[PDB]
């Protein structure tokens, strides 16, 4: 059986930031799309081979966020997701701050319960910076009812277990260039990400959903990047 | 040379999907902010060539898109259009337009910098009356009472006719505009993120004339009548 039952709603997640983890980055964009895992159930299964990439299902809650960091981006960071101090200053971008919580509790309070977050590379920098960004509020985490898998771990084993020892790449780009033959648009910013990660979970939608309720975990356990 | 309520600094443009036309008494199925200061529009490159191309949605934009359970069905044309059913959305576990919303809704708005003011095609005698209806069912107070509001319908008509001197009829639907302006057909109409993406677009095409024409037409959201009781 299930270990936390069936997840409602898949909540894609991803992130851009000033930099790699041993930075001691700060998050400068945040995407949130939840979807209905009947939304999912009802993608149409794959056109041969390759399939086309699927269609997001209509009913979508959307989220996208762009956060002022306490911090410079690093070269690295802003070359590739066109963030910077700056530029998000410049815009009056508020920092990632305790009216930012409210908005986060207020969004995951309208998907039905409970939640799963689904993010690429979540387990190993998406989770834990979160956990470290929200860490140092007042308000106390809107996430701690909330669930969370890494969807590499779900390509994985969906790529691996329905189809050789070769090792494959799974980036977010390679994945979704291996499954639908077609380059990804808008990479390295929070919203194009997310759209892109949704597009792979959609390529086995029944079997993802399976995936993600069989090894979700609590959101809580996840361990801050840093203190 | 004096505005009524300073420069606007962050510019929402807004779009709902709703059950119907207004004699229906409609409730809102979809609502959709895209949040963007006004410094993204004064770096607009103005539109030359014909067509123009049109224009690149600013890199920095603060976005959200929520679809919201209805307590009447949709129309089956508003349904048709918008790809949305009563129905559908509640098995999608949509949940009805609550005092939830409203605190989501405020917090959005207070991220951005003040004074702000929200864009909406047909927002007076749509968008922002069936809003204030919408609102004024709540036991929160309105998360809206300290912003503006244009509609774009007016916005649009002032920078067109500046633009080719008078002496016929044109419509200033969302989708005859956009074509208008720039040979293209629009992309996903009828969805409320898709029609705040083509209102941004239009709004981009005279961006220095369209905010100050915003600068000088915004009126504060609580003085838009509710579109019903
Ligand atoms: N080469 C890199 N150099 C610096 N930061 C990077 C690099 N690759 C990824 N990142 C950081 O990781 C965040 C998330 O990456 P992504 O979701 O793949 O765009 C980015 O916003 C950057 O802060
Ligand atoms: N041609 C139309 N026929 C029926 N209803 C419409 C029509 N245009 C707009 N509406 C209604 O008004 C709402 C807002 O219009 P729009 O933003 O143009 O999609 C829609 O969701 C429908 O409920
Ligand atoms: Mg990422
Ligand atoms: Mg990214
Ligand atoms: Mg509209
Ligand atoms: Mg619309
Ligand atoms: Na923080
Ligand atoms: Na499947
Ligand atoms: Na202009």
């Amino acid at each position: 059986t299930l270990p936390h039952g069936h997840m409602q709603t898949l909540i894609f997640l991803d992130l851009e930031a000033t930099g790699l983890p041993s930075s001691r980055p700060e998050v400068t964009e945040l995407c949130l799309l939840a979807v209905h895992r009947r939304a999912l159930e009802n993608t149409s299964i794959s056109q041969g081979h390759p399939p086309p990439v699927p269609r997001p299902p209509r009913v979508v809650d959307k989220l996208s966020l762009c956060i002022a960091p306490g911090k410079a981006c690093s070269p690295g960071a802003s070359e590739i997701t066109g963030l910077s101090k700056a530029e998000l200053e410049v815009q009056g971008r508020q920092r990632f701050d305790d009216n930012l919580a409210i908005l986060l509790r207020a969004f995951l309070q309208r998907q039905p319960q409970p939640c799963c977050l689904v993010a690429h590379n979540g387990d190993r920098y998406d989770f834990p910076l979160l956990q470290t960004e929200l860490a140092r509020l007042s308000t106390p985490s809107p996430l701690d009812g909330t669930f969370c898998v890494d969807s590499i771990a779900a390509l994985k084993a969906l790529e691996q277990a329905s189809s050789n020892g070769s090792r494959k790449s799974y980036s977010l780009g390679s994945i979704y260039t291996r499954l639908y033959w077609q380059a990804p648009t808008d990479s390295h910013t929070a919203e194009g990400d997310v759209l892109t990660l949704l597009s792979i979970c959609q390529w086995k939608p029944q079997a993802l959903l399976q995936w993600v309720d069989e090894h979700a975990r609590p959101f809580s356990t996840v361990k801050p990047m840093y203190g």
